[PDB]
DNA sequence: GGCAGAGGTCAAAGGTCA
DNA sequence: CTGACCTTTGACCTCTGC
């Protein structure tokens, strides 16, 4: 009965754009994509995305959000 | 209009658990974010208002504290 | 109907930099 | 360090098309 998220491992609102997501995760991937946002990380794209420090790189967690199958194609726009 | 519980100035809005203005957010941030402790120079009761908020950084941080400004809510 | 899977709002977190 | 002010986040909503 309790889904995680794909990306960071909190509790999942449920299939976001492709993926078992949290809300976080759903509105980040939007926002790149509705803005047309690629980021940069600055510690050699080794940053993991965890529920405590997802916040920490942008471009990681976007990186996780296509990796983890979330579908720009499916975000409106 | 509500008034920051800390310093009594305007507050912006509730803040880590506590009708704060934005200093005294800006305060709590940077204390947790640099795990700041602080020294007193009078005896650890030093009147904190808007006119002379920035005397005693202790004294603020303490009411913050005491006021209900929740530590866990700063992130990391 | 019923509900997944899109959308949106705005307070409360964040970061900026004179 | 400070705080006025600006950007992001994500809990909680509604809509609607299978
Ligand atoms: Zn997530
Ligand atoms: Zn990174
Ligand atoms: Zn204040
Ligand atoms: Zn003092």
């Amino acid at each position: 009965v309790v889904e995680y998220c794909v990306v960071c491992g909190d509790k999942a609102s449920g299939r976001h754009y492709g993926a078992v997501s949290c809300e976080g995760c759903k509105g980040f991937f939007k926002r790149s994509v509705r803005k047309n946002l690629t980021y940069s990380c600055r510690s050699n794209q080794d940053c993991i995305i965890n529920k405590h420090h997802r916040n920490r790189c942008q471009f990681c967690r976007l990186k996780k959000c296509l990796e983890m199958g979330m579908k720009m194609e499916s975000v409106q726009s």
